[PDB]
């Protein structure tokens, strides 16, 4: 009973395996069967122990291991907890016993520790590349498998308001504005005080730390960067402060903590842990299946090579001031803060808070604080590998040599709507030369990838993944997979970055006032893209405590410490320079003092991004920033690594002193960025393991712009772009303004200004009309931009300082004849700005554009909007302008909003996109189709109350499906876009770098996997067909089943209960309040977005209206757009799953060398407005296809099938869905072994056996081959080989082969499985016999 026909195929969700084709000596394919019918783990609920589940899964489940040959026959199914298994024995050189007909030779003996692994189920195989009868076998406890059906959702913490105390918080935000300590008011940073009062020997800030040379040892006389004369607010007598209370007590506010511990995991392995068996297979041998051992892939085997800052990750390299700084400003503190990243920690949310950093951050002698400590009760709580995480972490088995590597997968194993558990790093087994022996280790990949410079990709630069020396970066995965591509090894999927978002840092005073900020800083709002609300940011970022308050009691600390404005910078000449930098300059390294220069600095999200975010440099390990780490994977990235560097690096990584944060606050302020790996240490010797990176596309920056455009938002079809037709539209001096491009969109001015280029402002222009009343200037005058005419151009009252200047002079032997600011700004600061010539005055950057891309193909780009579109708050084609003549005379109609909305590209075209307010409201046939969602410019004195929403696709940056090799090639499914990098491992100059094959909104079937709550739920992973081309399957019957239930049918728990649904893309957003006054614009300038748009102070009465606040459920917004859609005129039965097939790409299709032979970012954007061809659903001509190579499948690409698919049982002649159809051929049958007595005896058997075959190339001689086999005389000789398995001189027998031709012309020869009733081998035996007397010819 080989075959249990209770099991069927199935697919694991963490790496969409579901079969191994094997071509080569040992055939078929290894394919995952379970039984599909059992429940699993079985709205009040309650809380399952995982001792009583694994143990109720293991009398409920089965799983096994089935079997196939070449042809797709099902031969035997390995069900480890039923299977008696012996070890192979082996030979005098350590080789395995083995024989094609006897099969291996069996010791007696159960492998070692058989019986505690043998419940363990498998979910995937990797052939031993240098053994084809050896196979690495990766085995999960069950609960691993149905982990899903736990429900174990992540929470918000407990809020003592709704909104919808006081403040307008939502979610449990904790938001209230810091406060001066007047208690604490000596702790001010003192200057160097009279004359010139717009600075400050003369005028910088002094920052000293230093020790005793008194009473471990320092204890500290003196630390400047401890002082705190700003402090965070009480409410009801307590200190607003950030708690792992917050979140509940942990056993109706629940934390969310691990299933099981790390060391839960540790203690029990056999149980617990993903173990690699080592299985020897041989289907046509009598001895057919041998298990060498087991090898346990302890957690621990990775945190024990964790960098030794991941210990304290509540703490960083800047130390107590940064620990103070963000504290006080209700944000988390550290590089990995338990509070945003809770699946790494042990006790989740319950260590959720900047408490117990490892170092004293509340002594009441402020020179005992920055001290690290011992004890056993303050110490922190380390990164470690949780159930959720650890598990992630498993799967795509990897071989090179005598090392097998596990990269991890896309982390749905164990992801919640909520969580986002992905792959730290890699595990290996590296055995010995024999494979009697192994060891197991695990590297994360942030010393992987330690080596990241510019240089490496073809792609966009600066990008967030430089590191230092104490690896504040965490880089984590949603593996695809690693692929060899020839001899290199491809590493892809999706990466988390850096953080960038939460780079600029809010005025202590301005927090009530920037709810979204202070979420994204408190771990509350897990969105990684960048929002634009700059008016209350701090100038810069990275200033202490100290600097921000004043012993002069005026509008913050102007020039070090005031409200962000680029219009207000000084400008780098000789002068300004000399006066307030160079008389401190080089006296930072001198007598134990820092300053603080009285230079005046500011800029917008690109510069804030380029100073204080981890970028790429030409330098590794140089990030003297590391604000913080991604929540969710927020870019593709695929990565070229060193396969023999991975084979031989060692077990136990040897971290040096030069990784550990400072023991103290004297030594920290005396650090160095780079400092030598020390004696003994191997951490340095990994960063050679990455040799090259890729993003995606092969573009910079403002080019991917032009490119992101063309790409439709997988909704319904339309493009980001809305069909702009760039430098031939009517947006400057069937279409729509764009989402992300600026070519053609407000002025192409003749630029220079600030510090010929010939640049578009695109939307958001603020350019003054000039003393002639016709001409409009080609910039904004300071003038117009810093008056008074509560100011939001001068909130702080900065004042200006051979044509004289204006007054309040300086120093030096010149003191001024030219002002500190500069005269000409560039005319736009708003989200939508890219002035390659002025980096202060750029909003869009590369860091943002790969979120961007990534956020574009899952099509989850979140939305401002104050409009919900029910009856009385609808928005109206009416409410929106685009054309240029209609924006001159009144840029409000265009209804940017240029705060709260997500930064780098447009809302009211993005608005446009996703619910088509001015396409829908130009039809009769539908009329007033549309949901009524939008963003309008407040009127009158109103105020607009807005928030940040998605329009319900529920595909997540996990959705990462296997990685697939063609040609040079690799492709991946990344939710429903298939992703091919075609100019990654043999990159071509000018080619844009990637293929994009989409799902068709258009077509009911596609639409519905489209549209589906669990879209990722329905993949069954992809394959490259002979041809060359990508096929993937869906599965649709959980499609269908989720659609005949509805839980939101009128759901409005968001709008009154305050809390989120279980969607993977629903988002604690916030209220975003401008005034109506703010678009009011001033001298010859009418510009609403010539300030920075001051937002108003959020209070209780400044919440959402219930129906705004309930489109907060992502389902509410998905309804409104399904309606939009509404169309069932189905002929039936309803198709059950879904084949997909990428087209043919021409040869030319992504090449840009016939436009690149204007810029190089407006001859793109011409090819691509080139490449374009009302209704709700945008229809597919497929014009957006080849040239471009991005595009939706044509109808012919997209198979509708009757049947649903749980597995895929693939051999290199068969593709079986569910391992059922048609089974292949692999000869003519007639062609077989002729019976020993029907052998011509004299002609054959005389013979000893040496002399029949050719022993270099094992096979039969040409001369002998007929006498051995039937052949017909229709059938050609050449296309038949005998080769040889076994020989033995002592019984003199011969052990054959039967194969056939197929493709290149005499896969290959491949054995032909009906050359007897056994299979394809037989034995032939005995030879060197004396004559027998003629054999007969009756026929």
């Amino acid at each position: 009973n080989a075959i249990n026909p209770r099991l069927t195929p199935w697919t694991y969700r963490n790496t969409s395996f579901s079969s191994l084709p094997l071509t080569g000596e040992n055939p078929g394919a290894w394919a995952l069967v379970r039984d599909n019918s059992a429940k699993g783990i079985t709205s009040q609920q309650t809380t399952y122990d995982p001792t009583r589940t694994e143990a109720a899964l293991t009398a409920s489940t089965t799983f096994a291991l089935r079997r196939y040959d070449l042809a797709g026959r099902a031969l035997y199914d390995l069900d480890f907890s039923k299977l008696n298994p012996q070890t192979p024995t082996r030979d005098q050189t350590g080789q395995i016993t083995f024989n094609p007909f006897g099969g291996f030779g069996l010791s007696g003996a159960a492998p070692q520790q058989w019986n505690e692994v043998k419940n363990k189920v498998p979910v995937e195989v990797a052939q031993d590349p240098s053994n084809p009868y050896r196979f690495a076998v990766l085995l999960v406890p069950r609960s691993v498998v149905y982990y899903e059906q736990l429900q174990r959702g992540l929470g918000l913490p407990q809020q003592r308001t709704e909104s919808g105390s006081t403040t307008g918080a939502m979610f449990g935000l904790k938001v209230k504005n810091a406060e001066a300590d007047t208690a604490k008011s000596n702790e001010k940073l003192q200057g160097a005080s009279g004359q010139s009062t717009q600075r400050g020997k003369v005028k910088a800030l002094k920052i000293e730390v230093k020790k005793k040379s008194d009473s471990g040892q320092l204890q500290l006389e003196k630390n400047d960067l401890a002082n705190a004369p700003i402090k965070r607010s009480e409410e009801s007598g307590q200190s607003v402060q950030l708690k792992a209370d917050d979140f509940g007590t942990a056993l109706s506010p629940t934390p969310w903590r691990p299933w099981l511990a790390t060391e839960q995991i540790h203690k029990d392995l056999p149980k617990w842990s993903a173990s690699i068996l080592i299985l020897y297979d041989a289907p046509y041998a009598r001895n057919r299946t041998a298990i060498d051992r087991v090898d346990h892939l302890d957690p621990k085997a990775m945190t024990a090579n964790y960098p030794p800052s991941w210990r304290t990750p509540k703490w960083n390299h800047h130390g107590l001031w940064d620990w103070k700084a963000r504290d006080v400003l209700l944000q988390t503190t550290g590089f990995f803060n338990p509070r945003r990243h809770p699946e790494w920690f042990d006790g989740g949310q319950t260590v959720a808070d900047n408490e117990k950093t490892g170092f004293d951050v509340d002594n009441s002698e402020n020179t005992k604080q920055g001290f690290q400590k011992e004890a056993d009760s303050d110490k922190s709580a380390p990164i470690a590998l949780p159930f959720e995480a650890y598990f992630a972490n498993i799967g795509n088995l990897t071989w090179f040599g005598q090392a097998l590597l596990v990269f991890g997968g896309n982390g749905h194993v164990t992801k919640s709507a909520h969580t986002a558990p992905l792959s730290i790093g890699v595990f290996r087994v590296r055995y010995n030369a024999t494979g009697t022996s192994a060891t197991v280790t695990g590297w994360p990949y942030a010393l992987l990838f330690s080596g990241m410079v510019n240089k490496q990709t073809d792609g966009l630069k600066d990008l967030p993944f430089n590191n230092n020396r104490w690896f504040e970066y965490v880089p984590r995965m949603a593996v695809a997979g690693a692929k060899f591509v020839g001899r290199e090894l491809v590493l892809a999927g999706t990466i988390t970055m850096g953080d960038t978002a939460t780079v600029p840092r809010l005025l202590y005073d301005e927090l009530e006032s920037n709810l979204n900020l202070v979420a994204q800083g408190q771990g509350l709002l897990r969105e990684d893209l960048q929002l634009f609300t700059p008016y209350g940011w701090a100038n810069r970022p990275d200033l202490p405590i100290g600097a921000w308050s004043s012993s002069s009691s005026s509008s913050h600390n102007a020039p070090y410490y005031f409200h962000n404005n680029p219009d207000w910078q000084d400008r780098p000449i000789q002068n300004v320079v000399d006066a307030f930098i160079k008389p401190w300059e080089d006296k930072n390294g001198k007598d134990d003092a820092k300053y603080i220069y009285p230079y005046r600095y500011s800029g917008m999200w690109a510069w804030q991004v380029y100073n204080w975010s981890n970028k790429l440099t030409d330098q590794p390990l140089s990030a003297d920033f590391v604000n913080e780490n991604a929540y969710q994977p927020n870019s593709l990235f695929a990565a070229i690594l060193n396969p023999e560097l991975l084979a031989a690096l060692p077990d136990k990584v040897k971290y040096g002193k030069e990784n550990e944060f400072a023991a103290n606050e004297y030594e920290r302020f005396n650090q160095k960025l780079t400092v030598a790996p020390t004696q003994g240490t191997n951490w340095s010797h990994f960063s050679p393991t990455l040799s090259r990176f890729s993003t995606g596309f092969n573009l910079v920056g403002s080019v991917l712009d032009q490119v992101l455009d063309y790409v439709p938002w997988i909704g319904n079809g339309y493009r980001y772009g809305n069909n702009h037709r760039g430098v031939d539209d009517i947006t400057a001096p069937r279409s729509f303004l764009p989402t992300f491009s600026n070519i053609g969109v407000g002025l192409k001015a003749n630029v220079q200004a600030t510090l010929n280029l010939q640049l578009w402002t695109g939307a958001g222009w603020r350019n003054d009309k000039a003393s002639s009343g016709q001409s409009d200037e080609n910039h904004t005058k300071f003038t117009s931009a810093t008056g008074m005419d509560t100011s939001a151009g001068n909130p702080d009252s900065l004042k200006q300082d051979s044509g004289d200047s204006l007054t309040t002079q300086d120093g030096n032997a010149i003191d001024q004849q030219e002002a500190t600011n500069y005269t000409n700004l560039p005319p736009n600061l708003t989200p939508t700005a890219d002035w390659p010539n002025a980096l202060s005055f750029t909003n869009k950057n590369n860091a943002q554009r790969a979120q961007l891309f990534l956020r574009g193909l899952l099509g989850s780009i979140p939305v401002l909007v104050n409009r919900s579109g029910s009856d009385s708050n609808k928005f109206q084609a009416t409410d929106q302008k685009w054309s240029y003549t209609d924006l001159h005379s009144d840029q409000t109609k265009l209804n940017l909003p240029a705060y709260g909305e997500v930064n780098g590209l447009l809302n009211p075209a993005l608005v446009e996109t996703y619910f088509g307010n001015t396409r829908a409201g130009g039809s009769g046939s539908n009329t007033t189709s549309s949901p009524g969602i939008g963003f309008k410019i407040p009127e009158q004195n109103n105020d607009s109350k807005a928030t940040l929403i998605t329009p319900g696709l529920a595909w997540t940056p996990q959705d990462v499906g296997n990685l697939v090799v063609s040609g040079t090639t690799v492709s991946f499914q990344l939710g429903g876009w298939l992703v091919t990098f075609t100019d990654f491992v043999k990159p071509r100059a000018g080619y844009l770098g990637l293929q994009l094959t989409g799902l068709d909104a258009s077509d009911a079937t596609q639409r519905a996997l489209i549209w589906a709550p669990r879209p990722w739920a329905a993949f069954r992973g992809s394959w490259v067909n002979r041809l060359g081309r990508v096929e993937s399957v869906w599965d649709l019957k959980g499609v269908w089943a989720d659609q005949a239930q509805s839980d939101s049918q009128g759901s409005t728990t968001t709008a009154t209960r305050n809390a989120l649904p279980e969607h993977p893309n629903a988002l604690a957003f916030q209220v975003s309040v401008v005034e109506a006054s703010a678009y009011k614009p001033n001298s010859t300038n009418s510009s609403p977005y010539l300030h920075l748009v001051k937002p108003k102070k959020v209070t209780q009465s400044d919440k959402l209206d219930d129906d705004l606040k309930n489109l907060l459920d992502p389902n509410q917004v998905r309804t409104k757009l399904r309606q939009s859609f509404g169309t069932d005129h189905s002929t039936q039965p309803q198709p059950q799953s879904l084949k997909t097939t990428t087209p043919v790409f021409g040869t030319s299709s992504g090449n840009l060398s016939s436009v690149l032979s204007l810029s190089p970012v407006e001859k793109v954007s011409g090819w691509l407005v080139g490449q374009l061809p009302t209704n709700n659903l945008a229809p597919n001509t497929n014009t957006g296809n080849d040239v471009v190579g991005v595009g939706r499948l044509s109808e012919s690409n997209a198979a509708k099938m009757n049947d649903d698919v749980d597995g895929i049982v693939r051999t290199p002649l068969a593709e079986l869905l569910d391992g059922e159809g048609q089974t292949a051929d692999t000869g003519p049958q007639s062609v077989k072994f002729k019976s020993p007595d029907q052998i011509d005896f004299n002609r054959l058997f005389t013979h000893p056996v040496t002399d029949l075959f050719d022993p270099v190339t094992m096979l039969v001689y040409d001369q002998y081959i007929p006498l051995f086999i039937d052949i017909p005389a229709s059938v050609n000789p050449k296309m038949v080989r005998l080769k040889v398995l076994s020989f033995d001189t002592n019984e003199q027998s011969l052990g054959l082969r039967l194969e056939f031709f197929k493709p290149d012309q005499d896969g290959d020869f491949l054995p032909l499985l009906t050359a007897s009733s056994q299979g394809p081998q037989t034995l032939f035996s005995p030879f060197n016999q004396w004559p027998d007397k003629h054999h007969h010819h009756h026929h």
